């Protein structure tokens, strides 16, 4: 069960991102409302969970993955403000609430998507929410603006828009995935062991390889329960397949011992 | 004359950008050429003029701000593709051609700019664009973030936006402008300031004192060019008002020598 792991790791990353909502002024109050709105919206967190599991996994406390915690869903949070503004994917509604752009204006949702991005990389370098070594650090902002960027997620936005009329096989599904949601997901587990300061380059490349296997195992199980895996594979072949990519998933995690058992736990989570 | 150190800091700067806009892969051209229709616009880059005068003033090699040049260049431009939008200022032209989002479409335009705005931060950190200490890079980043974001230019556009239905006196119309662009505007300078390695407190603050007015002056003499100054204060006022805040921003650099003198140029370029 991850039960208790995903409602510890939410009130850790949401009790840390409570200062970071506050305006300096009033007449910035409706920007920081706004991008409250955007964030704190019951989401599960799972970036946040990633993050605190990878440091634990590597014998860190939890809360010195406050930063990489934060920073991962201020960037997740503000690509879906962003994703739902009329000109993207035009959502009215998320969650079964208004998305920000309805329940502000539109003008405001751009705002609050582009003050998030920002609010992400301020986390990322926040003494209040972590502590790590310099050297540690800098690989850290490093690892989140090629992850979210026109290399990472914001490239992988960009491949999705662009397959509109076009007829994508496998190898071209997969690498609109492994940018539109992958990086991140990779960058989630990669700070948060970098947030241990003791992560090792041969623990950091199967970390690695378990991020980018649960990042597809998501998106094939998405497209389970709902161009599309089941559709290119055959349900049955895609089933099989999401479990191929929980058992990737745990084997890269063999190394490991019972610190990394919530990571295992997501994994088998995906797929349940 | 600024004329011959706004030549060379066009150069170099543009010169610097030029490998940020290749896409590592065929699927991501688009939006890799989007964001360089948004950069690469003829634009006079004062962002990166301040950047590299401010290296320059504190004995600096110019190429030293380069990461610091690209990141405001950047931002700025970010900026821009996003204030052009349908649900923002909603601008067809900028410069007489056509705006990203027409050149393109809205989606590549929002795309476009939040790539940007992460392409700052890898700019920053590139060690192919500078080379300073891990403090002050920590400093640097921790800089652009807070200058960037919703207490800064993010917070400034928003303001702007508020102050429709709202009638400012002098106060509210600078607090506004000192966020909207000042903000930038100083992280230029502090930026450039701290890749020189060489940065000590007093400078900065000199440094800041100068920032602040020319921020400002170029506002107030945009306003005298075309709520605005000129109604606030009396055009007479106004024009007054333009050349005291660039005597201050000389003022403030008092303490330099003749390497600071690009600064002071641009000071007083702004009036002429």
């Amino acid at each position: 069960s991850l039960t208790a792991y995903q409602a510890s790791s939410q009130a850790r990353v949401d009790a840390a991102m409570h200062t970071l909502f506050t305006a300096p002024s009033p007449e910035l109050a409706r920007l920081y409302e706004a991008m409250r709105y955007s964030v704190m919206n019951g989401g599960k967190r799972v970036r946040p969970l990633l993050a605190y599991a990878a440091c634990e996994a590597l014998g860190g406390k939890p809360e010195q993955a406050n930063g990489a915690a934060c920073a991962v869903e201020l960037i997740h949070a503000y690509s879906l403000v962003h994703d739902d503004l009329p000109a993207m994917d035009d959502d009215d509604l998320r969650r079964g609430q208004p998305t920000t752009h309805k329940a502000f204006d539109e003008a405001c949702a751009i705002l609050a998507g582009d003050g998030l991005q920002s609010l992400a990389f301020s986390a990322l370098l926040d003494p209040a929410l972590s502590d790590a070594s310099a050297e540690i650090r800098l690989r850290m902002v490093t690892t989140l603006a090629q992850a979210a960027g026109p290399a990472g997620m914001v490239g992988g936005q960009a491949i999705d828009l662009g397959s509109v009329g076009l007829k994508l096989d496998q190898q071209a599904l997969e690498y609109m995935h492994r940018h539109k949601t992958g990086a991140l997901i990779e960058a989630s587990v990669i700070l948060g062991a970098l947030a241990s300061g003791r992560a090792e380059k041969g623990e950091l490349k199967a970390l690695q390889t378990y991020a980018q296997a649960i990042g597809l195992a998501f998106q094939v199980q998405d497209d389970i329960l709902d161009p599309t895996y089941p559709a290119l594979l055959g349900l049955a072949a895609a089933k099989e397949y999401a479990l191929e990519l929980r058992d990737q998933a745990l084997h890269a995690l063999r190394p490991f011992d019972a610190a990394a058992e919530p990571l295992r736990e997501l994994a088998r989570y995906i797929v349940e």
